[PDB]
């Protein structure tokens, strides 16, 4: 079979629409998500036109094999989509209405800069390669773009599912390609991070600061070193749920900065002891008394500065 | 092939039934479960009717290819079900009795609020898209809905497998869809959580409270900090077996609250020492003596309050 | 094609046999094992009978397509078995000898009560659904049931592979089903558990008891708390290799009971110190001296009681 | 199609050859390896003989469907090999030259006794089931058995890839089976184990022995217990990269034996303290002085004994 | 179908080109990467030639089935590539222009010597087996070799994608093979390693050196042993993200060398204490004072030496 013939030198417009049924498995490390949706296609093939009076029927159904169907592919998919044709319906003028149900693992990159308070725009790119007979251009039928109300992406809030109506028409391997951008706007459910990582991490830091109300070096060493190890465990736990980024993430910055607070606490604890031993407990007392105010104040201000730079 | 013709303008009723053979792999993190069941379908096709006297036979068997079979799909499945036809049997009036054995990874969400003392309702949604010739409506043949006695879901108790008999009939992409709800009610086997997480976690907390019967700061610091680290390990272990929820789980709340008890224990231990050093061991004694009663009482009451809010 | 016709009202006997080639991947957490075997089937179809004198040949080979083959399925498989037909041979009387090689992930539950000193009976259930023409019953041809000598299940000892010769005939969805039970009896290779978990766990416990020969509270606190943390690591390591059971496992019981020994050691260590501080080291000496005998004796007796209840 | 007819009562010889292209994913825990190779087959079928003068073509190419091809299977594979036919070439005498490229997950057991200084012989077993017309026997065409120079198995050194030329001809389910043994000899690259496990493990042990030059019980308890915990982590890390063996591995033995050294160090540390407290520091000094020589000497000799028993 | 006939004794040149659409999942442990690209093939088949005047058309489109297409395979792929034909276009002279879109898991080895400051050359090898009619040779059409601008390999910087234009022509199993080398040059994004592993690891080492400003043996033992355990955790974390190499990696060397610094710190701490006890605190003071300069200086120089050897 060959593509539909042009009335004049116009390109063939394939109207598209994606309707999400099930949306799942957003892997932060892999920057992938799995989708299960309907793909609807519509184009006019005058060769398929019929008189409803003579034929009796108002619409004609065809098997994919019987007629010409545009070779529509997804750009950013991992492997070729699993698709199964639901329906092909031809109206008297020759307007074909294709429907298929597909599933694919979509590869759309993520911006972890504000993690876990981040919002993402997932992309689904539809593309079509022009044949030698005629150029094929994609379009968006907005009435056939949507999502089910039940659509839930675990740990995420689905904001919108829309399409950039004007396609990106460009040359590739000496033939015209028409690309369409379907955007799924989502925002992370940060709630769990607060009682599981953020607050536990702050509690262990504040416990390290009880060393500023203790003259026992052996006890201080235990307090600051033990809590530093729990902070290492939280750093490791966090960096497992995330990929290696060439930039600093919000949680990454806080986690990093907290190491400096542990390092300065070890210095203060060491200075206090050296001075006590050197028979200068008065000077050690001044440093310890100052640290009690300095550490919380510098921690609070540094955090205001970070939140400001990141948001 | 085309769908059966209507006697009048009535829709075609496809009677359904699911009989679970094997139920397995409930992934809490993924909110998925795997099923292996029989799917039975029954509808009347007058075109297939025959006289049992003239034909000799009481029922006629057909291969799927020979006759019209309704396109039945699952809504909340991950990928398309794996199915294999067991039997197709036609009675003299034209009543078709289809049977297939399928397997699918079903995506039904879970409510972890009362974890690990939670009960779930897993869903299996059957759907059918109406064709242009006539509208197709689903029904439940209750005699063909059930589960095998051997059906075991590891770590769960299977309560019931029933179907909501009235289908959800709605419009989707300008065609009628008939959805059916099969509900598998299950309840978690919480027993293992008690000797593996709950009791070990309480033992480490009570060990931290032996610091209220000790005047040794060095020893107390070790007791409260070491046990706090073991509590961090239990928090991490628990949050690995669960997905990130936008709400507080029962175990999540207890685990979180226990951090506050560790934090206040560090404060008491610090106060006692500061006072002892400041040559006020009498005042430190009063605080330590009070803490011995305060800590268990506040822990017990806070737990009554939590159990009340959650159950 | 239709099933063989009955001489009288007797059911059709399909003689079966499974010969294991490769047996592997026993997942304790999932309660599954993978199998790679031969499935042999034999039934008489008089329609296929021939005279060896007239036909020249002693046996006739047929392709699955050509003749009627009973639809045999596995009950407890995860997905439908992967099978490939090796041979179909018809003798002059019409006796068909079918052979196929298959692989399947079999789902047979396990009893972890005596873990890691447990023995299991893995099951492979063959089933057949009766057609309307005639009822089909399964049988065991014992000469065609066996296993290869090389068959090795990693970490397990294969005791026997036998079949329960009388099938379980029952009604299901108003049709006779003939189920057969193939039993693979295996016993765990517990050897590795001894130097990797059991002996390391006992060594850390005995190290905690060196606190009964020490008056140093700071040192005792370190001894009992540090070793308690290593016991937590062993509890976590063990519960990862096992699923969540609604009953107590042997290792689970020992692991749990050992927590009580750590808890009582913390109490003794605390009592000794309180008494020493209260200027009563004589009374603290009596308690410490008693604990040196009490702890090993109670540990040894409690273990005799547990081994008795479990074996 | 039927198998080639015999000139006399001779069996049909299928000449085989495996040429490894890619060798990868050797899973120690699963005792599996993945292979990507060429499988070449050659047999004479006089029915395919042709005159090159009359036919125009020296050799004729056929699609697998067109002619009889022996059903060659792998014994020790997990699932059926993924294969794709490269070429089928028939010479005028009827000699068929089959070529296919396949990939399979081969299940060949491993001997971890000398781990990580072990050498393995991986096996690939080719088999063929005799048909009723005539018996089929396998052979090795040594010119068509080899491996690519680029063939690299991560963490292993590939020594040789050869075939045991004489097949194992045996009876199975009353039919002759011809098995062939392809052996891939490999040896582990132990180098990484030295700076990652062996040397770190020895360093922590030697650190524990600095307790023989210390009279501080509190410090010794910390030294021996802390380093014992690091040894537990190395034991856990090692047993994760390995399956549960019914025998003692070399690393397993060293790791186990080192626990006894930690246990005896705890005893010495306890004895020294008891004696110091009992006002017998002279006797405690003798024991501590002896331990300084005893511990390294017994460790060195025990290791000579182990290396001797294992190598 | 047979291959195109030669004008003379020349081989058939198949011009190739790979254009990367999506590049993803570079597994350091497995030494694999997943690719999703276009594969373009072009060769002359005079049998397909046509007069554009007589035929009307300028180019003729064919289905893969209709004409002869060279069997092109990838050498270093794991399983056979998943491919789907985009287009086949024949020009009047008989020049075929084939295009397919494929996905494959490519197995190309990596050099971890300079990890995480390493650069790699990933390879994609195209190959073709000569038929008996005529020899097939590969070529590079440079205009049809490229990559998409969006192509992102997580944690890596894509430098270039080029092809070694001269094929490797060699004999294999008595037939000519034409291999082509496509090279993807990438360099690791080391940035994340700095705040997550390198700086945390240096902070814990510097904390261990605060023992040179402390006379408290109990505190020093805690400082050096606790920080040594955190270094063990970083060693374990690092060796999990990497495969077992028969050579020393850059991070591996630094990590190893840091163990020696911990070992010597334990010796100094032990010597200081022995001397203090032996009533020689003056000599212990000299050693401690020297260590304060020696440790940072030797650490800094040893690192200069390592960076020099590795870069
Ligand atoms: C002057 C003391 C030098 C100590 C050097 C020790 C080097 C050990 C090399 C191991 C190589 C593998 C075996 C562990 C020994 C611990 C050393 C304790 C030193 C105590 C010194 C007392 C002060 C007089
Ligand atoms: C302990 C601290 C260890 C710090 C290691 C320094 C990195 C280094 O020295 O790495 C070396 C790389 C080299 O990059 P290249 O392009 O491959 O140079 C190849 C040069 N030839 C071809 C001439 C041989 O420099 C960097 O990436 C510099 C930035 C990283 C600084 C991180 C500091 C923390
Ligand atoms: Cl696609
Ligand atoms: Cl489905
Ligand atoms: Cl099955
Ligand atoms: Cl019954
Ligand atoms: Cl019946
Ligand atoms: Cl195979
Ligand atoms: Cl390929
Ligand atoms: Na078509
Ligand atoms: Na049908
Ligand atoms: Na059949
Ligand atoms: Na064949
Ligand atoms: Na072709
Ligand atoms: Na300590």
């Amino acid at each position: 079979v060959s593509p539909p013939p042009p009335i004049a030198d116009e390109p063939l417009t394939v109207n598209t629409g994606i309707y999400l049924i099930e949306c799942y498995s957003l892997d932060d490390k892999a920057e992938t998500f799995k989708v299960n949706a309907f793909l609807s296609l519509s184009w006019k093939d005058r060769r398929l036109a019929f008189d409803p009076v003579r034929s009796g029927v108002r619409v004609k159904t065809y098997e994919p094999e019987a007629i010409w169907i545009p070779e529509i592919r997804f750009v950013n998919v991992e492997n070729a989509r699993d698709a199964a044709v639901v329906d092909i319906s031809v109206s008297p003028d020759g307007t074909v209405q294709y429907l298929e149900r597909f599933s694919a693992r979509v590869l759309s990159p993520l911006d972890f800069r504000r993690y876990p308070f981040d919002s993402q725009t997932l992309h689904i790119y539809l593309i079509v390669r022009s044949v030698d007979t005629r150029n094929i251009v994609l379009a968006v039928d907005l009435e056939k773009v949507g999502k089910n109300d039940d659509v839930f992406l675990t740990g995420w809030d689905i904001e919108s599912f829309t399409a950039v109506v004007k396609p990106a028409n460009f040359a590739l391997e000496d033939r015209l390609e028409s690309k369409l951008d379907y955007q799924l706007r989502i925002s992370r459910q940060y709630f769990s991070y607060i009682p599981n990582i953020i607050l536990p991490m702050l509690f262990i830091l504040f416990i390290s600061w009880t060393a500023f109300w203790s003259t026992s070096y052996e006890a201080n060493v235990t307090l600051v070193v033990s809590t530093l190890i729990a902070h290492i465990a939280f750093n490791i736990l966090v960096e497992t749920n995330l990929p290696k980024t060439p930039y600093m993430t919000y949680t990454g910055a806080i986690i990093f900065m907290i190491y400096l607070f542990y390092f300065v606490a070890v210095i203060e604890v060491t200075v206090q002891h050296y001075l006590k031993v050197e028979s200068q407990p008065a000077r050690a007392a001044s440093i310890t008394r100052a640290s009690r105010i300095a550490f919380p104040v510098v921690f609070l201000l540094a955090n205001i500065i970070l939140a400001f730079l990141f948001f």
